[PDB]
């Protein structure tokens, strides 16, 4: 509430955007509201786009940026899931992100990078590849990175909008390890 | 491999039909390799469709036993699951459930009941009419419960396909909660 209005952009995807949730329930509009309870004047703008890959965000940056009254006092970046999701290159969303990054730099606006992890069903390689983007980019470009802000989500699954569970062929045969002593005493009775 | 072959229908949805997976790789076809190398003589027919309600499954259970070459001995029932997960009726998942089971009691096949739980998302009252379900028709009609044989898939997050995570409003607030300081101390540096 006390001092001049503090101006912060929201750049992200689904978690910025609040897929099938009301605007006010969405992060930027919580975290403003979070923000203002500890005495902040600060206005979040949220500019997430559910389904938005590092390219998508970088084919918007700079019109999103121009057609702000001003210049946001601080971004806040949050892509690479649907990347990751998609199975498209890590490096490509890596390349993406530094150029995102870039054009921010090249206006003097300072980035908080929110951090990104890979499913944990996917390769190693990829996964190494696609976790060290975040860390990498930030020392780079001197932004502070936030860690893995949807990791409470993964603590409590209560948090998340239910869907459908469909398992590898090692998640099918964890099924089976579960379950084959008791079929095999159903059978051996009938 | 010894004695007389056992015919045991897996009767399901996605979790048995096997969903982005080959048909060897799916439920009811390694769930009968691992049977087969405990030294059981059994077959494992895959009636698993993908999307099935307990509504579906109801309209298609008579066709499917009268087409197999003989009587099954045995029927694994996992069903409710994509009731749960549409929000349909916890009410209308047991009615369906319930007739399912008539129609194989009325036959003398026996059964395995495949438990389901609700979506912890989900309302306690839904919850709770919804997972008990299983035991309930499972004690009516004295057959087997399996249950929630997809629980390792809850453990080892890697044993399942990647999916986007959609928090609630009350995920959005744990977001919130585990960035605000950061987000608070970055901003009060500019
Ligand atoms: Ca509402
Ligand atoms: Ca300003
Ligand atoms: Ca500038
Ligand atoms: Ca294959
Ligand atoms: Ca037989
Ligand atoms: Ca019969």
């Amino acid at each position: 509430p006390t001092g001049p209005a503090i101006d912060v952009l929201a750049f992200g995807d689904s978690l910025f955007a609040g897929y099938r949730l009301d605007r006010d329930e969405s992060y930027p509009a919580r975290l403003q509201a979070a923000l203002r309870e500890r005495g902040l004047n600060v206005n979040v703008t949220n500019a997430g786009v559910s389904g938005d890959t590092t390219a998508a965000g970088l084919q918007r940056i700079d019109f999103v940026l121009d057609s702000m009254a001003g210049e946001p006092d601080l971004v806040l970046l949050e892509l690479g899931a649907n990347d990751m999701l998609r199975g498209l290159p890590a490096e490509e969303a890596r390349r993406n992100l530094d150029t995102i990054l870039q054009r921010l730099d090249q206006r003097d606006i300072p980035v908080m990078v929110y951090g990104m992890r890979a499913a944990p069903n996917l390769g190693g390689d990829y996964g190494r590849s696609f976790d060290s983007i975040f860390p990498d980019l930030a020392d780079k470009y001197d932004a502070e990175l936030v860690p893995f802000f949807i990791e409470p989500l993964i603590f409590d699954r209560s948090l998340v909008q239910q869907a459908q569970l469909h398992p590898t062929a090692q998640g099918v045969d964890a099924m089976v390890e579960q379950t084959v002593e008791q079929v095999e005493d159903r059978i051996d009775d009938l």
